[PDB]
């Protein structure tokens, strides 16, 4: 058999909707998705840290280090 | 058998909805998804963290270090 | 069998709506995404660190050292 | 079977909607994206750093190195 | 099999809309994109760093450094 292999999605008529086979992988931190729909309305805020892995080895090593967002300022505006 | 494999989804007529197969990964901090749907409304805000891993192996290391964020302003305005 | 392979998406009369197959990436820190809608409205902000991997080997190394945003000043205006 | 090889997608009648397929790869950090669409409105303000990565090997090595954005200012107008 | 190789796209009556087949690649920090719509509107601001990479091999060696935006100013004015 194989190693770390993915099949497809969504052929011979696909259907249905998701998020499958992720693999040390990150999604969000602000963000908004949509389709096929009517009228749709969203609003998304973050402040935010994300960190992931898949298949890690070491000796005498450092892997992965993350120091967060700091000291920071931000402004938006109306939608009419 | 295989090492680490993962089948696909919503093929030869595929149906439903859903989160699947995830190995070691991070789904969220601030997200909105919305999918074949009528006049849908959302809301998200988030002040967070994530830390995720799959298969680790380590000697005389220091592996995922992680600081989360500090001492920001954030300010997000209306929709009509 | 192979090694780190990903079958196709959409094909053959393709259909439905998602993420899939992803290995060690990155999706978001303020981002839209809008299809085949009538309508849409969308609203993002973020303040945010993302950090991801897929086979990592390391022997009397550092790999990955991430230090986040820091003092920084944003403003953005109205959309009528 | 082979190494690191990616199926295509849309082909012989292709539809539906997504991201798919990625490996050691980065989407986001303030981005708009529309489609067969309807009056669509968005907006997108984002203060990041992001570190992506697959298949990795080092020996007495350094390997990526990011210190994000400090001490900047912006200022973005209005849209009737 | 081979090494490294992506099919085609949007072949033999095409359709559907994405992102797919990347690899160790980077797509944002202040971008749209808009296409077969009617009356799109769109904004984006980004203040940011991105680092990706895919199959890397090192000894006695150090690879990718980055040293983000520092001390700048800007202003964009308005549309009517």
């Amino acid at each position: 058999g194989g190693f770390g292999n993915q099949g497809g999605f969504g052929n011979s008529r696909g259907g249905g909707a998701g998020l499958g086979n992720n693999q040390g992988s990150n999604m969000g931190g602000g963000m908004n998705f949509g389709a096929f729909s009517i009228n749709p309305a969203m609003m998304a805020a973050a402040q935010a840290a994300l960190q992931s892995s898949w298949g890690m080895m070491g000796m005498l090593a450092s892997q992965q280090n993350q120091s967060g967002p700091s000291g920071n300022n931000q402004n938006q505006g109306n939608m009419q």
